[PDB]
C-alpha cells in the first residue's frame, strides 16, 4: 500500500514534472518528496529490466540510483490507475538554484565554482549510468542548505545516451542549443554542454543569456555584471555555436577557472549557513 507507508504533508509545488509533495517514511522517518505524475501527461514509456511497462522516468532514475552521486535518488514506485507515485529523497532544509538565484541574486564565483562543478560531477554519473538528463537547469538542481551539496531532479524530459543524432526534444527551450533551433538534430554530450553553459552565465550573472531563438543561433555572449576573464571564456567555450568547437565534459574541469573547488561542506559554511 502507499498510504500506510508514507505519511504525505503539504505539496510542495508542482509543473511539468507532475504535482510534489513533502512526506516521511513511517518506517524509520526519512524525509521523502512523493511525485504524482498523471498517464495522461507521459509520452515516453520504457520498460524495465524485467518489462514492466513504466514512464522513462521511472527507467532513467533506477538506472542512475545506485550508490550515493549527486542525483536525488528513486526509492520506490508505484502505479494507479491514472497516475505513477514515485518516493523520492527529500533533503531538509531545501531551495532551488533558481529561487537561490532569485532570492541572491548572482553568485560570487568562489559559490558558483563550488555548485557547477557539483553538476558537473552529476552529470558525469548520468552519462556514465547510459542516461542523458536533456533539461539540465537552474529549477532542476535542489541544494542541500546545511550539507553544501547540489542534487539533480526531473528526468522526465530525458533518453537513453546514445551516440547517434537525437530528432526529438521538450526540455527547456532557452537552455536548448542553436544546433536544435535550426536544425532539429542535435547529439547527447555537446548539447548538455550548451545547456551547462547557460546555466553557468545564469549563475554568474543572474539570469539566463538568451530569451529569443534568433539570439540562441547568435550566441553572441553580452555579459551585464562583472565577471572574471577566466569565467568568461569557459562560459564562451560551452556556448560554441559549432557543437565540434564546445568543451568536453574533461577541458570543462580541467579548465583554469575550475580548479581549487571548495568541498561541499565548507561551501556551505562560507556560503550557506
Amino acid at each position: 500500500p502507499l498510504e500506510s507507508q508514507y505519511q504525505v504533508g503539504p505539496l510542495l509545488g508542482s509543473g511539468g514534472f507532475g504535482s510534489v509533495y513533502s512526506g516521511i517514511r513511517v518506517s524509520d522517518n526519512l524525509p521523502v518528496a512523493i511525485k504524482h505524475v498523471e498517464k495522461d501527461r507521459i509520452s515516453d514509456w520504457g520498460e524495465l529490466p524485467n518489462g514492466t511497462r513504466v514512464p522513462m522516468e521511472v527507467v532513467l532514475l533506477k538506472k542512475v540510483s545506485s550508490g550515493f552521486s549527486g542525483v536525488i535518488r528513486l526509492l520506490d514506485w508505484f502505479e494507479r490507475p491514472d497516475s505513477f507515485v514515485l518516493i523520492l529523497e527529500r533533503p531538509e532544509p531545501v531551495q532551488d538554484l533558481f529561487d537561490f538565484i532569485t532570492e541572491r541574486g548572482a553568485l560570487q564565483e568562489e559559490l558558483a565554482r563550488s555548485f557547477f562543478w557539483q553538476v558537473l560531477e552529476a552529470v558525469r554519473h548520468c552519462h556514465n549510468c547510459g542516461v542523458l538528463h536533456r533539461d539540465i537547469k537552474d529549477e532542476n538542481i535542489l541544494i542541500d542548505l546545511n550539507r553544501g551539496e547540489l542534487k539533480l531532479i526531473d528526468f522526465g524530459s530525458g533518453a537513453l545516451l546514445k551516440d547517434t543524432v537525437y530528432t526529438d526534444f521538450d526540455g527547456t527551450r532557452v537552455y536548448s542549443p542553436p544546433e536544435w533551433i535550426r536544425y532539429h538534430r542535435y547529439h547527447g554530450r555537446s548539447a548538455a554542454v550548451w545547456s551547462l553553459g547557460i546555466l553557468l552565465y545564469d549563475m554568474v550573472c543572474g539570469d539566463i543569456p538568451f530569451e529569443h531563438d534568433e539570439e540562441i543561433i547568435g550566441g553572441q555572449v553580452f555579459f551585464r555584471q562583472r565577471v572574471s576573464s577566466e569565467c568568461q571564456h569557459l562560459i564562451r567555450w560551452c556556448l560554441a555555436l559549432r557543437p565540434s568547437d564546445r568543451p568536453t565534459f574533461e577541458e570543462i574541469q580541467n579548465h583554469p577557472w575550475m580548479q581549487d573547488v571548495l568541498l561541499p561542506q565548507e561551501t556551505a559554511e562560507i556560503h550557506l549557513h
